[PDB]
């Protein structure tokens, strides 16, 4: 089955150690335990999805533990727009091999893209295995699902795995394996409802933050290869100042809705706005 | 289409390398910035004195709805 | 100038180590947002009925072609 | 990058952060000074602290060098 | 010339080698497949350049395989 095997599984201890490379993307790689506990992990992989809740709330909300807006994602929706302390919203699936919907909250891209010149028994595949981080819960229904499709949509393989299994560091988090099978052209991946109604992340996946108060989702992909196709992470340039040091837009103050008609309240209203823009860095 | 480049350091780090910007303690570095693409205001051509306003009022509105304010 | 400051964690990831947010499967973290900063549009009094009419028109085309639709 | 403090001066942005005064580094920070604040070890109430662990165990800090000044 | 000179050339191998990062930054360095092949390579380097294409072409275009923007 493995190449290392890790059954470290006590809550006090603090495991950290070294693993070849050539290890981990073979036929049978490492265990989740064993690349949880592998310190030198960007050796063999990079993030795909990197993702924290915010520090200060947005309105309306009653706390600040999970994620309040859906920025990072394609689908889905938020549970309640009164309350966005509860997190996403998470819809009925019946099995983790059935299709998504964009009621469903979930992203999807494209791997192993090689050009018509060349062969796939020379090119092979892109990604290995994707590992993925979670918080722990003892119990709940909703579900961390992940599917991998082949060219015309059907899908070759897929899995589902509830709060209680991210242990691998109970009682805060843990890591899970998926075998990417070979050929497979996308990959879809989000969270779920495993029962017949709509639940939140709070209440059906976080147990009311008994364990963790900050949500964080952390996705690794080990490639077959280490850089065959080029490794995915975030874009940046030493020579452009976007990149470099970042963008230096701030937010306007609110101007208030102006009901001026004698022909020079509007133009007044006008020029504050074209003020603002120019002084807070659209211009 | 990607290309990547890398740079080997005389020294590991005495200048300081070269990498994104980031702050755990800034929201708009830990989490990114929540502005979003306004829906599109068609040009408008309304000249009674008051047309004028509601097209103001309503781009104040998407301004202040899409992050901007 | 410039500052960069570590923290060694006390277990490798237990809490989740930080860095800046990504995802492979949106444009904006994947590529960047493609706003750019708007050329300069004077402050604009012209009172008759058709000025303002003509400045709204100009700061939407502006909004529009800079990416902020 | 920075929650609190303002810059030395508006006429020239190249002086940099303006820095003030504090008797001694265990003295409270206030909105005047250039600061920045974050929380770590968050664990929830179902949790006892001796299993859930310590979150940061070392800070390091790396800068410029120069030979003298009264900053910190 | 070099420190490490690789020469694995197969289209069908999967090469992940180790190489202690003093090597690198020297007189001489390794050739560039070794560095292609070298698992800890941002134990001495830093990416200062990464762009790749976007997932939906912009208007106007026929495909989405190249940037699409001078960002």
């Amino acid at each position: 089955k493995y190449n290392v095997w890790d059954a470290n599984g006590l809550a006090t201890n603090r495991i950290s150690g070294v693993i070849h490379p050539r290890l981990v993307n073979s036929r049978l790689g490492i265990n989740s335990v064993a690349f949880d506990n592998m310190s030198n992990k960007l050796d063999v992989s990079s993030l795909i999805h990197n993702e924290t809740s915010q520090i200060i709330g947005l309105t309306p909300s009653t706390g600040s533990n999970v994620p309040h807006t859906r920025i990072m994602w394609s689908n889905g929706a938020m549970y309640s727009s009164t309350d966005l302390n509860n997190g996403f919203r998470l819809n009925y699936l019946s099995n983790h091999n059935e299709p998504l919907t964009p009621m469903h909250l979930y992203n999807e891209f494209s791997v192993s893209e090689f050009g018509g010149s060349v062969t796939e028994s020379n090119a092979l595949d892109e990604i290995k295995y994707i590992f993925i981080q979670t918080t722990y819960a003892n119990s709940g229904d909703g579900r961390f699902i992940i599917q991998a499709l082949d060219a015309s949509g059907s899908v070759l393989s897929s899995n589902w795995y509830s709060p209680q299994s991210f242990n691998s560091t109970f009682p805060i988090s843990g890591f899970v394996r998926f075998d990417v099978p070979t050929g497979a052209k996308k990959i879809r991946y989000g969270f779920v409802n495993s029962a017949n109604y709509t639940g939140s992340l709070r209440s059906h996946f976080m147990s009311g933050f008994a364990y963790n108060k900050r949500f964080f989702l952390k996705i690794y992909a080990v490639y077959n290869d280490l850089g065959r196709y080029g490794q995915f992470e975030p874009p940046y340039s030493v020579a452009i100042d976007r990149f470099r040091v970042g963008d230096n837009t701030t937010q306007m103050p609110s101007i208030p809705a102006s009901s001026a008609t004698d022909v020079a309240g509007v133009n007044e209203v006008i020029n504050s706005l074209l003020a603002s823009l120019k002084a807070n860095g659209f211009m």
